[PDB]
DNA sequence: AGGTAAACGT
DNA sequence: AACGGTATTACCT
């Protein structure tokens, strides 16, 4: 019944911290606005994204990249809010990763219908560090697979405040998000947000 | 030699 | 609509 080797779900872990997290998402986005990024192959992603911390994930003509600069504003990504950093540290510790030091937080916003096709997180050079993923707002179905794309999927509803952590043996597992169902949430109104914490540099 | 990118039909 | 083809290649370093 645990998610996977090295992976855990902490249901409602961030529920108490959620209102402050959402205030800080709005602050981050007031500086580096949400944008829907374009893949190298030229398709616009359905998820809108921004980043905070020292490195932000971005698409480019040439591929994917972690960059210290927001290519839309040409300014550094906003500093990682202390509320984000503290929640991440607490969740990582609860999940068995007490030494995790993230330097990058990708903020995803899902409107109805928005999805993330099954992929691997592998843009980070240090594979030893876990990924911490915080869900806020509307619920979504998270796919969590194996090392091969065709490995059987677990499908888990992620609700407001749920935190998922993966690392170690499951660090490179395929995962994704199924198209978001429309709904109402009193804190986010009509969307889902996700915070994904990584150590993207040295 | 390796790593990268991937988001339509059944 | 869950599953899997496609990158079975074309480019970089
Ligand atoms: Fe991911």
């Amino acid at each position: 019944e645990p998610l996977a080797a090295g992976a855990v779900i902490l249901r409602r872990f961030a529920f108490n911290a959620a209102e402050q997290l959402i205030r800080d998402i709005n602050d981050v986005a007031s500086q580096s606005p949400f944008r829907q990024m374009v893949t190298p192959g030229g398709y616009t992603m359905s998820v809108a994204m921004t980043n905070c911390g020292h490195l932000g994930w971005t698409t480019h003509r040439q591929g994917y990249l972690y960059s210290p600069i927001d290519p839309q504003t040409n300014k550094p990504w906003p500093a990682m809010p202390q509320s984000f950093h503290n929640l991440c540290q607490r969740a990582a510790t609860a999940a068995g990763y007490p030494d995790f030091q993230p330097d990058a937080c990708l903020i995803n916003r899902y409107a109805p219908g928005a999805k993330l096709c099954l992929h691997q997180d592998k843009d980070e050079p240090d594979l030893r560090a876990p990924i911490v993923s915080v869900s806020l707002g509307l619920p979504a179905i998270f796919q969590f697979g194996g090392l091969k794309r065709n490995d059987p999927l677990k499908r888990l509803l992620l609700e407001h405040g749920d935190v998922v952590v993966w690392g170690g043996e499951s660090r490179l597992f395929y995962h994704g998000i199924q198209p978001l169902k429309a709904g109402f949430h009193p804190l986010t109104i009509d969307c889902r947000y996700n915070l994904t914490f990584r150590q993207a540099g040295k």
